[PDB]
């Protein structure tokens, strides 16, 4: 069909705008708050989704960032590679390549973000690109 | 339609599990066997798909992996990229973004897996990634 | 519906051929020039689109590589990640994970590579992996 609006929330009620189709087994879902654009005809800017340490869950072990969302839809989605951005407690930041998954527990979805290690504990994730998820119901 | 279940074969008999739909031209096919799951309510595991040696061809160029399997379906995929864990003889291991695909040769489906150098022979390639390939038919 | 043809064209003229399906607000493209090939039964050989510094947008900013392109169609894709090889001035290269797009400005479609730093001024990137992006239209 057409593509219909949704979004998630999260702990500390920032909202994740999406976009999705869902046909017969099949839930094609992109994240829209972030699409970049070339804001002149030679410059690209690529946006952020911004999530921050209040958006996880504690523990954090093995560079895997728990976030916890409401409403929106229940998938267990494959796997995507996406650009991070890792930003330290003492500012510094790395750049790195992220990988992330839809995945349910107690009935809630979660966002699984997965990166490598960092020297300092984690004040903001910021993913730089648009995440689309291909999706198998059932 | 709704999600119909196959499996490939590896040399070693590994069976590798998928779920898959086929419209038109178009053959999406997941592997399902290392769905990571929140076990409790912090705690994310990933799960691998574990190739041995035994399960790729010799000789290995440029640290390119070939899985000749049998059955399955016989596509020619995008290529994706992976978590991967490669665990070397003297157990040291490496973590690495990989790059899969499925290729057709002499009629029977294989599966490239590609990473980078590492100062040691492979004993096994563990996917940590929940892998999901949009396929084009013809 | 079966899988149309189409291509985009670079500044250089060179052809950037890909099949396409448009289904309802879907559109799934596959680039079609590098499909890499099983050339015996033990060799995988990795093709390239082979994109020259005459191909990108001047000036060049926070490696992002903008490459304008004519004809084919007109997208706001999600970011897919890719193989690529970066080839300097001086003829040394780089293997890096690359982030690819396709976006629409002044009513035209370009192609956005973001890659990581490199030691010079790069002369050539090569994308060694099969592209295929599921895009939301509308
Ligand atoms: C990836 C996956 O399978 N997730 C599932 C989890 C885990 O399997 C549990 O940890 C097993 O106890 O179980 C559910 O019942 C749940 O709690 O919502 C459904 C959910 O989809
Ligand atoms: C990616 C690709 O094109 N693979 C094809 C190969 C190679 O083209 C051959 O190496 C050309 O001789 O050829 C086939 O006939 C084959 O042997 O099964 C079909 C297969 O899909
Ligand atoms: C990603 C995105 O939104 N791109 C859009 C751009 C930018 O929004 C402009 O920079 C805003 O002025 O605007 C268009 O009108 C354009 O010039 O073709 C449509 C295009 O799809």
């Amino acid at each position: 069909g057409r593509a219909t609006n949704g979004q998630f929330v999260t702990k500390t009620a920032k909202v994740l705008r999406y976009k999705f189709v869902r046909w017969d087994a099949l839930l094609i879902i992109q994240f829209i708050d972030n699409i970049g654009v070339m804001e002149n005809p030679t410059f690209y800017r690529n946006k952020s989704i911004e999530l921050r340490s209040a958006d996880f869950l504690s523990p954090m072990l093995n560079n895997t960032y728990i976030v916890p969302l409401n409403g929106g839809v229940r998938v267990e989605s494959p796997t995507i590679p996406v650009q991070l951005e890792v930003i330290l407690e003492n500012n510094s930041s790395f750049i790195q390549v992220g990988f992330v998954r839809l995945t349910v527990k107690n009935g809630n979805p979660h966002m699984i973000i997965q990166c490598n290690p960092v020297p300092g504990n984690i004040k903001m994730i910021k993913i730089k690109s648009v995440m689309l998820f291909t999706c198998l119901i059932g």
